[PDB]
């Protein structure tokens, strides 16, 4: 309806890009993300002069639509021309350095989030308040400090960002999950506590959820305990989650794994888990009155196979649990999946700490069915292990295969110190517009 009356209007007008952009945003209301990239280019086009707020909400639009279709060169395009009309808006430089983030580009996003912060230059004034206009920039830059290993910066840019938005339970989970790789639950609870990360039962119910998934047993008693007037039955399921991270033999009622369910605290990998070390839970009933009867069927009755994503799912919170024993069980069931099957698997050993394990799973892999993330363990497995020849031996496999992947030319930069110098050239030669390969390749010069 309202659609119908933009138009009628825009069959007597034509000529206004106003009009042409409201039937823009009805079109993305709609989804129909093919033709409002038409409309909102074209609003951008019949616009009469560039101060108009909606003529830079087309080029936004535009650059958003282009992004999200993985056009990141247009998109890119798109972003130059709107910051050389509009150098004070930060949702261009933003979502240019959010495409450098996602097309593996560290350094020159980490370069972009930092000039948008604190910058006494431009007075950026946004268009649009979806979030804060800081929060964004100090949650990218805590994401690739922690993916660069430095924790303490990583760590101040999360806090700067729970400052500007504290309802972002992202950058909660990722300090809590930081700081457990480094101190005592109760230093945590206590830095939880003076920031005042549980706001409400609610908001500590939702911390919870993570918290167990993760394994933080301990962590997650001080929260629970911390909370007033949980509903018992939610209570009693949080118990029996924490007490199975401590090999408790699980006790709980049907209405608290129904309520642990409600609140989402309980998913279908704990119903297997727990079904597994307690067969008298009714969680056979529980899980088919909840469509995932198919997992129970093929995890403990022979049933037929489900997607590897669901049976990865179940098999990857055994391992983070450190249920040993239930992860056994589940990889006797690997085989029924194709051989390709082996590489997730050494990628999630990888992820949680099982260097050696994995390894037994990328030997067992054909090289063409390696994830983009099992070369960057296996290069870093071998770099921590000092073996430069194989770890470089690896990065070119990655440049040949994955030829756009950026992540591969700088490992072969960092490694293959006898020829930095052609390395980093190599790499320029596929990613001619990234800065931080010019500031390497001036650092050599430096030391010739």
């Amino acid at each position: 309806r309202n659609l119908r009356l933009l138009e009628k209007e825009v069959k007597n007008n034509k000529n206004s890009g106003f009009v042409h952009f409201n039937i823009g945003q009805e079109m993305n209301r709609l989804g129909n993300k093919k033709e409002a990239l038409k409309e909102f280019s074209e609003a951008f086009r019949l616009r009469d002069h560039n101060h108009y707020i909606w003529a830079k909400l087309s080029a936004y639009h535009i650059a958003e639509l282009l992004e999200q279709e993985k056009r990141y060169d247009e998109s890119l395009a798109i972003i130059e021309e709107a910051r050389v009309i509009w150098p004070n808006v930060p949702e261009f430089p933003l979502k240019k350095a959010n495409i450098l983030y996602v097309n593996h580009q560290l350094e020159d996003a980490k370069e972009i989030y930092q000039s948008l912060l604190e910058n006494a230059a431009i007075d950026y004034q946004p268009i649009v308040l979806y979030e804060a206009t800081n929060f964004m920039p100090h949650k990218m830059l805590g994401t690739i400090y922690l993916e660069e290993k430095d924790y303490t910066r990583a760590m101040t840019h999360f806090s700067k960002a729970y400052a500007e938005n504290s309802s972002d339970y992202g950058v909660m989970f990722q300090m809590i999950m930081l700081l457990s790789k480094f101190h005592q639950p109760k230093e945590i609870f206590a830095f939880m506590e003076r920031h005042h990360f549980i706001s409400s039962t609610e908001t500590g119910l939702r911390l919870l959820s993570m918290t167990t998934q993760q394994g933080y047993a301990e962590l997650s008693e001080l929260i629970v305990q911390s909370l007033t007037d949980v509903y018992p039955p939610v209570a009693e399921a949080t118990e029996v989650k924490i007490a199975t991270i401590r090999n408790v033999f699980p006790v709980i009622s049907e209405s608290a794994i129904l309520f642990g369910i409600k609140e989402e605290l309980i998913d279908a990998a704990d119903l297997c888990l727990w079904h597994y070390e307690n067969p008298q839970l009714p969680i056979e009933n529980v899980m088919k009155n909840s469509d995932v009867g198919d997992i129970y069927d093929f995890i403990f009755e022979n049933g037929p196979r489900i997607s590897k994503k669901r049976y990865l799912f179940v098999l990857e919170r055994a391992i983070a649990l450190g249920k040993g024993e239930f992860a056994d069980y589940l990889l006797a069931l690997r085989n029924v999946y194709h051989d390709s099957i082996n590489s997730h698997i050494a990628d999630l050993f990888f992820q949680y700490d099982f260097a050696d394990i994995a390894l037994d799973f990328y030997n067992i892999v054909d090289a063409d069915e390696v994830t983009k993330q099992g070369y960057i363990n296996l290069i870093n497995y071998l770099v921590d292990a000092d073996v430069l020849d194989e770890a470089l031996a690896i990065a070119e496999r990655g440049i040949d295969n994955f030829s756009t992947d950026f992540r591969f030319y700088l490992w072969a930069i960092k490694i293959d110190t006898e020829n930095r110098a052609n390395r980093i050239s190599e790499a320029m030669d596929e990613f001619p517009n990234n800065r931080y390969l010019a500031k390497l390749l001036d650092e050599v010069t430096m030391l010739q």
